[PDB]
């Protein structure tokens, strides 16, 4: 569906801009990141604003680049993956049920919020019940 364009610069302001200025730097979304992967490499991040950066700027701008990426959400394994990259916090190409839950606290969830999404809707995609998530069980989580 179409987002309230409002609400996104809300949440530009709120994750990634705190200043406002229309710009996230490489610094910002580090400290975006870093919330729920502490110890996120500057290549990771790099490659975050890369996949993003359509006027090759070295910034997420919030126009065009974000309002385009947000108006029109659709679905690829790869923008899967990068989530999955970036919950995966030991690099292991899993995410267990505790690094979800983690993230999911990191992010503004309370510890009972944050089990629950993992436990419920998180835990359905995981198809051999042992505990943790593949690439191919995860992106399934976009197609409930
Ligand atoms: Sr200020
Ligand atoms: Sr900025
Ligand atoms: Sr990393
Ligand atoms: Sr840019
Ligand atoms: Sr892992
Ligand atoms: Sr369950
Ligand atoms: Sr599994
Ligand atoms: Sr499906």
């Amino acid at each position: 569906g179409v987002p309230f364009l409002t609400e996104l610069k809300e949440r530009f302001i709120r994750w990634l801009d705190h200043d406002n200025d229309g710009q996230s730097t490489f610094d910002e979304v580090k400290n975006y990141i870093r919330r729920f992967k502490p110890d996120v490499t500057d290549q990771t991040v790099a490659a975050f604003i890369s996949r993003r950066d359509s006027n090759g700027n070295g910034a997420i701008d919030f126009v065009p680049e974000y309002v385009h990426d947000m108006a029109a959400p659709d679905y690829t394994l790869e923008g899967a993956n990068e989530w999955f990259k970036l919950q995966d916090t030991n690099d292991d190409s899993f995410v267990t049920e505790a690094e979800l839950v983690k993230v999911a606290e990191a992010v503004g969830m309370s510890p009972e919020e944050a089990l629950d999404t993992v436990q419920g809707y998180y835990m359905s995609a995981d198809a051999n019940k042992d505990g943790k998530l593949s690439l191919d069980e995860f992106k399934t989580l976009y197609s409930p």
